[PDB]
DNA sequence: GCCGCCCTGGAGAATCCCGGTGCCGAGGCCGCTCAATTGGTCGTAGACAGCTCTAGCAACCGCTTAAACGCACGTACGCGCTGTCCCCCGCGTTTTAACCGCCAAGGGGATTACTTCCTAGTCTCCAGGCACGTGTCAGATATATACATCC
């Protein structure tokens, strides 16, 4: 999941619009270079509440 | 008497149609906001008139002479046909890199706002460079006259 470590990416896009109840993001590095992508993965995640 | 095989009826599920509701593209509405509008003033660009001098124009003349035109001939070249061979095209197969999607940080450049100062516009005055006309002067050219010479 730290391929979706970008928002502004075309699968940020493409997966973030998709009509899923539950997502799960596997990854072993979480946050590589800053807090924003921590904050990209986390509204992947939950998109409001963080 | 017992068991196996052929014919026909009603109920369960798939599909088409309609209504209620949510999402994309576009237009009406609102707000900023800066550039077009309006009004007034003034300077000057250009219209108008006038006089002078030179070029053009229509229609004719006359003379010269070189260019244009007509004609005959001839032959060189455009064009058509045929051969030939070679090179480009079509196709099948394999490779490969364009394309798209990705970092990773950093600089270039477009804006917005602000400050400052140097330089170019403007004005006044003046003088010398440019345009025109002319007197004069040295180089180029043509002939007048004297000397050596052939028949």
């Amino acid at each position: 999941a730290h391929r979706l470590k970008n928002a502004e990416s075309s699968l940020y896009e493409s997966l973030n619009s998709f009509k899923v109840a539950n997502r799960m993001l596997i990854t072993g590095t979480p946050l590589q270079n800053n807090i924003k992508e921590l904050a990209a993965l986390v509204n992947f995640l939950m998109p409001g509440r963080f």
